[PDB]
C-alpha cells in the first residue's frame, strides 16, 4: 500500500504496514 503523508510535528507515528500511529501516548 502507499505511505500516507506522517504528521511527526508532535506525534511520534511508529511504523506499521502503511499505518502511522501515535507511540508516546503508550509510554
Amino acid at each position: 500500500g502507499y505511505i500516507p503523508r506522517a504528521p511527526r510535528d508532535g506525534q511520534a507515528y511508529v511504523r506499521k504496514d502503511g499505518e502511522w500511529v501515535l507511540l508516546s501516548t503508550f509510554l
